[PDB]
């Protein structure tokens, strides 16, 4: 199945974003064949460099809503509380 | 610019979208080239069917906010009151 | 019935909110007595000012989704475009 | 401070709240001075009875976020992986 999950930095962290970054993208090398669709949300302007990053997007096959769990907690970026929300849906493409 | 559209049907609004599904495919048709991801968003179970669908997830391209309040603004399933929450944040691939 | 009404500021958009303040506090006036609760989403640090609003969220009385709709249409907050996210649902107090 | 905390239930997870609702209802007895506003988010319908809830949202007063997240990574609901999505910001009264 394929589940969007959506997850939206707290105000003020975008430094722990930048901190935990390279352990994050370590995180999902092993797991990127699972990934369809992936990249951060970006805030005001038109500004795509890392100090524009507010939060994190990805559309990931998974076999259960356990499997997208254990993705979402094992995450460094999880672990370092970089997030306010998180949105998690099963999804298709139309 | 890509921006992310997340919209997520009000309880009880099945048969909304299911009345209002050909228009807003219509709506679609002539933007498709701005679309770069889209589908249904699905509820319980594993079902992929019309049944299933319980919101609308989209990645477009736009020129700025205001071309995407417009495109979120004349949409059938806008005018139709379909969704209980709508969620944009500008975006790019990782 | 009682509605969470849930409204996030689009980026860069602080003076859009400071700048329709007094006509939204004005259109919310003549409504008070169906709002239960209600004020600013507040952003980094601690600060509890103008300055530090990045959202708002009322919780209040209405006999139908209609009702809210046309609540939430009509605001000077929405006809500015002020937010990007939008989220209601129905609620009781536990 | 003041944060929300709004957090929506998975589909076909009703059964779920059910099963743990006596066991987040005794986690937060002894923390009810800090909670202001709380109560289920509601569906389809003008039911407000058990089987009508579909969320959780609560204002609560708290020194950090760190105490936020611990206090929603505690709860029985949240250990039980009711919640499809979890949404939590600082807030105050206008």
């Amino acid at each position: 199945m394929l589940f969007l999950i959506y997850r939206k930095d707290r105000p003020g962290s975008l430094q722990v974003r930048i901190d935990n970054y390279a352990a994050h993208l370590a995180y999902l090398e092993p797991l990127k064949a699972k990934i369809q669709v992936g990249g951060p949300t970006l805030g005001a302007g038109t500004g795509t460099d890392d100090k524009d990053m507010t939060g994190s997007f990805l559309i990931m096959e998974a076999e259960s809503w356990d499997e997208v769990h254990s993705f979402v907690e094992n995450d460094p970026f999880t672990k370092a509380g970089l997030f306010a929300a998180t949105i998690v849906e099963r999804w298709k493409h139309g």
